[PDB]
């Protein structure tokens, strides 16, 4: 809560810096960076102090055109801004000169220049520039960079910075520099640089288009050079994917990707160099679970489409941030749909938005994907921005087909390229395409723009009517967003509505898919010629951001989850089963407590749908991805969305009974498929290629996985010796479930030490083992959180380690939400902690409290009394003071 910026506030700055010229000296105790900022006034000046952000700088000298400038006389420093004053500020063209001192060796907040491990490197973005050097520190400020960094010689070998090196030279006393010179325009969020003792892989890459010929290097730490293989072909499918998509070749002769072992988010696109968490860079199929494949895919592609999406089209202000990260995320669903050739690929981007997305825009932290306000930009990096970001972006594709979106994407790029930009910028472009495909100037997209600056998500109801003699089939539509405090009066917005109508008697299709247009609050949509009464496949493909309110019979659903030919319909008709059936036994459960009850009657789950679960299980020519989501109930995030005052505990046993009921069907269908799949499942073809990976192989050992929990669980006759036999394969994804698997059994601690043993020598696995632990549903897991404290993670200031032990655990319904309030006292005692050397991380571990007032009463005060208490810590940090205040109603 100090300084609040306010979106309609923009203005361009008085001043103008053009170029960008730094020596970085690199010492043991201390890093030296002299700067030069070639510098003009703008057309927007009226005399003003020049002002430049500088963080933390322990300032040697300032100069303007040669002439030192004096503290107290010409400038005044606070530790946060720079204050020339302007009666000594030049009128035309001058060269701004200042040297500082920074120490990266004691930086563990890792924003700025920082030491991680071995490996000297920065992170910039959004308002890290500052940290290293005095700035005009925003977006819009954009400049060429000529970067000269030295070092010692022997520790840090190899240097880079953005864009062509263009000298290497040997300095006095064993040290070295290198320079390097970026012709792009850039912000200074894009500068990066790293120093280290580096290890690489490297390929050439030639251009579609223009046959230019480009440099691929994949950097890491020694130890883990031979990680890096699967990132450097991801790079080549992703740069492939934006020349056949979208037609865009990179612009640089070199692209650096570099790995680094502690890092607050996945990554950063610093233009030619993009930086990476080694968990979203580094992987072998020896010692790392399968989903690492799919994140450094993701990883890779979403910075290398920065390129253009951020970089060539930047930022005018932050406010337009998911003009840059919803619409990137969107350009890399695109790629890994088409890299993975699975269904499930969409389906787990759906299930993250309805949970965790959907919980933040009904939570106190609910905001309009173009934010109208901030006081930490760090703070706005959230699923909002991103998630429902890029399903903002996706709507244009839906709305204007492949070949008018890619028109107006071309537009955009056009229009755009070597500039900032803003949302409406997008909106326009796409706006002339959708003019283009209408055949009418008249239409337009200003409704559209809703999608950007209105909060909360919509709710689409549907009511059916078919008659018989007429062959005639109606669909009413109403859309619902509740009111916030961004907005009192919501608004109706352009929904994109993709149906089907399935034939119930045979399973047949009974038109084209057709895209229904909603833009009011409600309409009713006609259709002739439908032969028979159909079921209604609605929103397909997941086509609007929305909670889908379909209003049929679990009947309807089953035949849908059976017969449609659309996942994601297939699946939500499968959640929505499992929500009514969810809902119901909740509420049983809940009448018995509160009423005390000494017998009561539950709600027994469809047996019928059980059945059509038997049915798809058994299907051998069904998808095993796509399986393992039918089995498994709704996330905990999802459902807590509809339910009010929500007891976990209620919840707990609601989850546990449904599963019980289905497994007392099911489990020796369960067993039998664990078995049969087997085979294909764990074959070994591409077991030492690292350039090749086979998604569908993966679900199906993702679907092993799952059954083996189920059967678990349930206790299944002799299960533990299948578990002990999964201990043994070369996958991981296999020997940690057999960890996890294993919480039910007395052989647990066993395995524990035995995949400690595998885990403990390869940085990343071991953290993958400590998610592992920290997940596992075990009634002693507070004890075995302490064991880990001590004995692992002990003082480690690693962001990937601090989160692997606590944010799992965070998630076990039952304990993490233990009625007296430990678990709360447990995550915040740590978030306090963090607190105080990386206030990032620190909000990044409040994550569970976002639910808060969605709890039981008492449950809400234990969480209350947990923030008030952090918000009560001596020097909290402005981000975590911001966020508590803001999700607790005071901000
Ligand atoms: C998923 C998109 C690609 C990953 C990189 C982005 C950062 C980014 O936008 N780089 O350009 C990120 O870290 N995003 C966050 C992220 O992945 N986080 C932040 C903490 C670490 C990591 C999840 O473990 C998500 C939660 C918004
Ligand atoms: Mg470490
Ligand atoms: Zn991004």
């Amino acid at each position: 809560e100090p300084k609040i910026h306010y979106r309609k506030d923009y203005k361009p700055s008085g001043f103008i810096i053009n170029n960008v010229t730094l020596n970085i000296n690199i010492h043991d105790n201390e890093t030296i960076v002299r700067s030069v900022l070639d510098m003009d006034i703008s057309k927007h000046n009226v005399g003003e102090d020049l002002v430049f952000d500088g963080v933390g700088l322990k300032i040697n000298e300032i100069s303007i055109n040669n002439k030192k400038l004096v503290e107290g006389e010409e400038y005044t420093y606070d530790n946060e801004f720079l204050t020339i004053f302007s009666k000594f500020v030049p009128k035309s063209k001058f060269a701004f000169s200042s040297e500082v001192i920074i120490h990266p060796e004691t930086n563990y907040a890792l924003t700025g220049l920082y030491k991680s491990k071995n490996i000297i490197v920065s992170q910039c973005e959004a308002t890290g520039f500052r940290r290293i050097t005095f700035f005009i520190d925003r977006p819009d400020m954009m400049a060429k960079y000529d970067v000269t960094v030295t070092a010692d010689k022997e520790k840090y070998p190899v240097l880079l910075s953005n864009g062509d090196k263009v000298n290497e030279f040997e300095i006095p006393g064993g040290r070295h520099g290198a320079r390097f010179n970026d012709p792009h325009l850039k912000p200074c969020y894009l500068f990066a640089v790293v120093a280290g003792d580096l290890k690489h892989l490297s390929a050439t890459y030639i251009t579609k288009y223009t046959k230019k010929k480009v440099e691929l290097y994949v950097f890491s730490e020694e130890k883990y050079v031979s990680k890096l293989q699967w990132a450097l072909e991801c790079l080549k499918k992703s740069m492939a994917f934006d020349e056949d998509y979208f037609g865009l070749e990179y612009d640089l002769s070199r692209l650096n990707l570099v790995a680094v072992s502690d890092f607050n988010v996945g990554a950063m696109e610093n233009k030619g160099l993009n930086i990476f968490n080694a968990n979203s860079l580094l992987a072998s199929k020896k010692n790392s679970i399968d989903f690492s494949y799919a994140r450094i895919l993701t990883v890779v592609g979403h910075e290398y489409f920065h390129n253009y999406t951020g970089n060539r089209v930047t930022l005018r202000d932050w406010f337009q941030l998911t003009l840059k990260e919803g619409l990137t995320v969107h350009r890399e669903n695109l790629f890994s749909e088409e890299m993975t050739k699975t269904v499930t690929t969409r389906l787990s981007h759906v299930d993250l938005l309805r949970s965790v997305q959907f919980l933040e825009d009904s939570s106190p932290l609910s905001h309009p994907i173009r934010p109208e306000s901030y006081v930490s930009m760090e703070n706005f990096y959230t699923t909002t921005v991103y998630d429902k970001g890029s399903e903002v972006m996706r709507m244009y594709l839906t709305i204007l087909g492949e070949e008018y979106y890619k028109k107006g994407f071309d537009i955009y790029i056009k229009k755009n390229d070597g500039n900032t930009a803003t949302c409406e910028d997008f909106n326009y472009a796409m706006e002339q395409a959708y003019k283009m495909k209408k055949a009418d100037n008249s239409a337009n997209l200003n409704q559209y723009l809703l999608w950007f600056s209105q909060s909360g998500t919509p709710h689409v109801s549907f009511k059916y009517n078919y008659d018989a003699e007429k062959k005639q089939y109606s669909i009413h539509v109403n859309q619902y967003t509740k009111p916030d405090e961004n907005q009192k009066e919501k608004k109706p917005l352009f929904i994109p509505i993709s149906v089907g109508l399935i034939n119930p008697e045979n399973g047949k299709e009974m038109i084209s898919q057709t895209t229904l247009e909603l833009t009011k609050e409600s309409d009713t949509f006609v259709f002739n010629n439908i032969a028979v009464k159909p079921i209604p496949s609605l929103f397909r493909g997941f086509s609007a951001p929305v909670y889908i309110e379909d209003n049929l019979t679990d009947e309807e659903r089953i035949l849908l989850l059976k017969y449609d030919s659309d996942a994601f319909v297939r699946y939500n008709s499968c959640t929505n089963i499992y929500m009514k059936q969810i809902l119901m036994n909740y509420n049983e459960f809940l009448k018995a407590k509160n009423e005390k009850l000494e017998s009561f009657n539950l709600t027994p789950v469809n047996a019928q749908f059980i059945d059509a679960i038997k049915y798809l299980l058994e299907d051998p020519h069904a998808d095993a991805g796509f399986k393992s989501y039918i089995v498994s109930l709704p996330q905990d995030r999802y459902i807590i969305n509809f339910v009010s005052n929500l007891d976990t505990d209620v919840l707990a046993d609601t989850k546990e009974y449904i599963y019980k009921q289905i497994g007392d069907k099911l489990n020796d269908v369960y067993y039998k498929m664990f078995k049969s799949l087997e085979a294909k499942a764990d074959d070994l073809t591409y077991f030492n290629d690292e350039s090749h990976v086979d998604f569908d192989q993966m679900n199906m050992r993702t679907l092993r996985n799952t059954l083996l929990s189920l059967l678990s669980k349930a206790q299944y006759p002799n299960i533990l010796n299948e578990i002990i036999e999964h201990s043994k394969s070369p996958y991981p994804s296999n020997w940690l479930t057999s960890l996890s698997v294993s919480a039910y059994f007395d052989k647990y601690f066993e395995l524990y030490d035995k995949t400690y043993k595998l885990s403990k020598d390869d940085e990343l696995l071991l953290q993958e083992w400590l998610k592992t632990v920290s997940r596992s549903d075990r009634k002693d897991i507070y004890e075995i959180l302490k064991k880990l404290e001590n004995e692992v993670l002990k003082d480690s200031k690693n962001p990937n380690d601090i989160r692997a032990v606590y944010l799992p655990f965070t998630n076990n319904l039952r304990r993490f939400h233990d009625i007296s309030g430990k678990g709360y006292k447990l995550i915040a005692e740590v978030i306090t902690k963090t607190d105080k050397f990386n206030p990032m991380v620190a909000t990044q571990l409040c994550e569970p409290f976002k639910l808060w007032n969605k709890l039981d009463t008492k449950r809400q005060e234990l969480m209350l009394n947990e923030m008030n208490t952090m918000l009560q810590e001596p020097n909290i940090s402005n981000n975590l003071k911001e966020y508590l205040l803001r999700l607790t109603n005071k901000l």
